[PDB]
């Protein structure tokens, strides 16, 4: 019956010359750092909910760390357990996110990274294919520099 593809956006998005319009399916690679809900009132035990996720995203082709602020997950609503962990191989809609900067900074050389400030989760799930990340990508790179002297 065929099959229906998304395009690669990452690095187009990033190489392009204007923020994000349209919102862009990827998808979770990577859960590097989850998030924990916001429990009311206090307690002796540890509150990150000040905190927001980080996920390795794939667009089929490459991949970007994505920050996902915490208005984005404070306003979503949630299925399962709150939290991305355990959804690594689902399509994920960034519908509302822009590209920054990330300097150097404890080891690790500076990149670009997206920040999501809302997203839906698709229920398509789907093998995860090992990619380059997007930052290994020489017209990147080059902007990168570019964007770093500013």
């Amino acid at each position: 019956s065929g099959r229906l593809v998304l395009r690669p956006w990452i690095r187009e998005l990033i190489l392009g010359s204007e923020t994000p319009s349209s919102p862009r399916a990827g998808q979770l690679l990577e859960v590097l750092q989850d998030a924990e809900a916001a429990v009311a009132g206090p307690s002796h035990a540890p509150d990150t909910s000040d905190v927001g996720a980080t996920l390795l995203v794939s667009d089929g082709t490459h991949s970007v760390r994505c920050l996902v602020t915490r208005e984005a997950l404070d306003t979503s609503d949630w299925e399962e357990e709150f939290g991305f962990r355990g959804t690594e191989g689902r399509l994920l809609l960034l519908q509302d996110c822009g590209v920054h900067v990330q300097v150097a900074e404890g080891g690790a050389p500076a990149e670009f990274y997206l920040q999501v400030d809302r997203f839906s989760l698709l229920p398509t799930e789907q093998p995860r294919l090992r990619v380059p990340g997007c930052n290994q990508d020489l017209d990147v790179q080059k902007k990168l520099y570019d964007c770093l002297e500013e």
